[PDB]
């Protein structure tokens, strides 16, 4: 079956056949759409088809489908599963798998880059100290003095689910948040709970507005351990504005390297529960969400004040005005410091080109509109006008519950 | 089966049970979400009638009463006999209000029960339709202090006698292609404008020519009428700080009045049911003005502001976008024509959602449409999970008449 998507700005119509390979479920039914819902131990039994399906895709991508090498690998994995109950990926397959998980990530606007991805195989890692070392090298390599390079580090796969490797941090680099006795928050309110965990684990909190959190690292199902990333490896950008000289006095900065560390990588039915990955920021992630969400730094009031905008009525659009100047500031700052960043026009325009190419070469591009459309100026970007089909391909990045909710404490 | 929706800004979680009365289908499956796609006999009629009448009598605390059973019997008698039936005024009013209440793509629904319903089921000719429409227009406009309204023409019968308003809105500007290659006026209306021209309209060939109405009665061939200019309230667009703004020659009309949709109540189909409210500022300032295939004025505005248009990362589009929207709200306010900004409107919708969850067990909502086309995440709807499902009575889309009409 064929499915058509239309662009309402350009009248370009695309045809999707790829959704026919989608097996995982969406949350939607013929009776309810859950497209805006944020979040809508395996047997040999279920494992072998998952392996087979992955290996068939891998071997097709290399133009070796049906080869002796293909058939031998299937036989080899089969036996490994039935005798050890799991199996090991070849390096080539891990790399391919990690790239495809990104390629398949329907909520990611940055997928034009999917084939340039540095893969660090950390499956020999055994201890939290070892994880710390891997992660520092990833941070250093990715950051590359501001000329950011995409990368992922892949720690050992799940076995019985009692020996999981986990990074407790949601991102490798994030700022602490501290709830004050008076109800106000110092630093990033999104990280209060994790910050408290860190403190309980023995972290000495500086208690400032932008303190880089320590890594909390769990190897092999053991209790997690704290490590401070060397500050010299943590690239930061002070935020100033090209015309507003008082902007620097707001005291803002941000880190250069967005690195997701709480997600689960699924490849051929194998589960990599610690697989931190990083790229580079789109301006709005910081200037819209991090700075201006009410539940985050929430700087809109202070910025509009300094601009002396009329704040007595929302219909002056004072918020919208301060929002734009803040985002100009973020882009200006990163560019002035030669730290890679992309604006939301450029990123969305690239994504449309990526998406069309994907339709041609691959028969589709699963995309989540709710996520792809930027959180400011939505309809003056080309993605707003683009119909999209959202479905689930593997390999994939999945959510997983927070480790402090499930961890069995050894003491 | 009982579904939770979370607000990620406030942690407020609401439980939705209303979806269990969902009737129509979504376009989605368990394999594929189509949430971002713009458009995805006697036997059939009595179930549809019963379901409606059941909810009606339920709304007036008379469920299971003799009056309930009696009407159910009468409508049944009427369907069996006449193959269709007629709504009581009370039911028609309830039906219309609920169609709006159920419009999952409408952010303005907190207003749903203050709706003036004009019953035009006695209409027989296109002239009569014109008369009804001018009255609707005048009543809703109300010298700028706008009031919501719907006018309901006779229901579909055998399908060869449809009433239809050919315009997509009661009030829209004409669109003209030129030898130039460019488009004069509203590019979205070019085709309708040609149909008008070819039906006989003499066009003034300007940028902002209010289109004539093209009215179809009783499945007859549609006829043209011009709305009395004095009834079409328009607003010249100026900026509270930029004096040059007015030089762009921008104006818009005050009354948003959708005329191309189909109202379904109790299984009956009202193919001509123009309805109107008042604008949210972004509909004009973001979409009408700045869409690339609309008036597309960002380039020209940015120039007058003298912004750096060399590089996308100066955010010159975004800067100019904000100013254009400041000017729309300011012009409507200054001339005292009701308008709502996207902050106040989405805040209203969040309070409405809470009322609906508390009072009805849910509120069907399409996030893709509810979140404003600028500044999404600084409005509270962005952070609100919504569940989208289709309840009846409903406004539905329907094929453009010229593709259907045998002359
Ligand atoms: C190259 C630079 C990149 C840019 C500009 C980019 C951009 C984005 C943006 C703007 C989002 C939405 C994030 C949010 O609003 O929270 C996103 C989500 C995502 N990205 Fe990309 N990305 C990039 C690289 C990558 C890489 C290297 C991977 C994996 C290898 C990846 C996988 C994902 C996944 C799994 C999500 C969804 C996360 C979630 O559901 O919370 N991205 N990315
Ligand atoms: C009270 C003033 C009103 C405001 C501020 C309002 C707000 C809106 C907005 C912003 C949209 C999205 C439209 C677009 O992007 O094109 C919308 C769509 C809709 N509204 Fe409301 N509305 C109002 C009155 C009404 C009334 C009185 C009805 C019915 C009686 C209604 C039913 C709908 C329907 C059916 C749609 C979807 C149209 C479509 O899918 O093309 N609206 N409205
Ligand atoms: C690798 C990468 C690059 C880039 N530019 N952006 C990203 C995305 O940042 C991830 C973002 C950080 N919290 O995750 C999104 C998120 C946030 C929240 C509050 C909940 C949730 N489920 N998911 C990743
Ligand atoms: C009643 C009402 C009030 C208000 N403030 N805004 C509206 C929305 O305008 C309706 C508009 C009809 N042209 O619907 C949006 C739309 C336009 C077009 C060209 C196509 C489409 N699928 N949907 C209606
Ligand atoms: C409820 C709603 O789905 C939620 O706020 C989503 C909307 N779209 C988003 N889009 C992006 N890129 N990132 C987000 O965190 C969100 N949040
Ligand atoms: C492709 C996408 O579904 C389409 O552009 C939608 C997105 N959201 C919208 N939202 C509103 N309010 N009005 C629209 O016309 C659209 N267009
Ligand atoms: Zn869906």
């Amino acid at each position: 079956r064929f499915l058509k998507v239309k662009n309402w700005e350009t009248d370009v119509v695309l045809t999707d056949t790829l959704h026919l390979k989608s097996t995982l479920e969406t949350g939607c039914t013929e009776h309810i759409c859950m497209g805006s819902i944020m979040l809508p131990v395996r047997t040999k039994d279920q494992l072998f088809p998952l392996a087979k399906e992955f290996l068939d895709q891998y071997y097709s991508s290399i133009k070796r489908f049906g080869s002796k090498a293909h058939m031998d690998r299937l036989e080899e994995v089969n036996k490994e599963i039935e005798s050890t109950s799991t199996y090991q990926l070849k390096d080539t397959e891990l790399i391919y798998g990690a790239k495809h998980a990104w390629r398949n990530a329907s909520r990611c606007v940055g997928r034009i880059q999917w084939s340039k991805l540095q893969v660090f195989d950390a499956r020999d890692c055994t201890t939290a100290h070892g994880m710390f070392n891997y992660i520092c090298n990833h941070v250093k390599y990715a950051t590359n003095k501001g000329n950011l390079r995409s990368a992922i580090t892949i720690f050992p796969q799940r076995t019985d689910g009692k020996h999981d490797f986990r990074v407790w941090n949601s991102q490798l680099i994030r700022y602490a948040g501290y709830k004050q006795p008076d109800g106000s928050t110092l630093g990033d309110p999104a990280n209060v709970q994790f910050t408290e965990i860190c403190i309980q684990q023995g972290w000495k909190a500086p208690r400032g507005r932008f303190d880089v959190l320590p890594l909390l690292l769990q190897a092999n199902g053991n209790d997690p351990e704290l490590f401070q990333i060397p500050p010299e490896l943590v690239l930061e950008v002070p935020i100033r504005h090209p015309k507003f000289d008082w902007f620097k006095d707001l005291g803002l900065k941000w880190y250069g390297l967005p690195a997701v560390s709480n997600m689960l990588l699924e490849i051929g039915g194998l589960e990599f529960s610690a697989c931190p990955f990083s790229g580079w920021y789109m301006g709005t992630e910081i200037g819209v969400r991090d700075y201006c969400d009410n539940s985050r730094y929430n700087i809109l009031e202070e910025v509009a004040k300094k601009m002396d905008l009329d704040m007595r009525k929302t219909s002056s659009l004072w918020k919208d005005q301060a929002l734009v100047e803040i985002n100009i500031a973020v882009l200006y700052s990163f560019q002035s410091d030669k730290v890679t960043i992309v604006d939301h026009h450029s990123a969305t325009e690239s994504f449309i080109k990526h998406m069309e190419n994907e339709y041609r070469c691959r028969g589709g591009c699963p995309a989540d509109w709710v996520w792809i459309v930027p959180p400011m100026s939505g309809s003056i970007t080309p993605v707003f006008h683009q119909e999209m089909l959202n479905y689930r391909l593997t390999p994939s990045f999945e959510y997983q519950p927070d480790p402090w909710n499930t961890h069995v404490w050894k003491g």
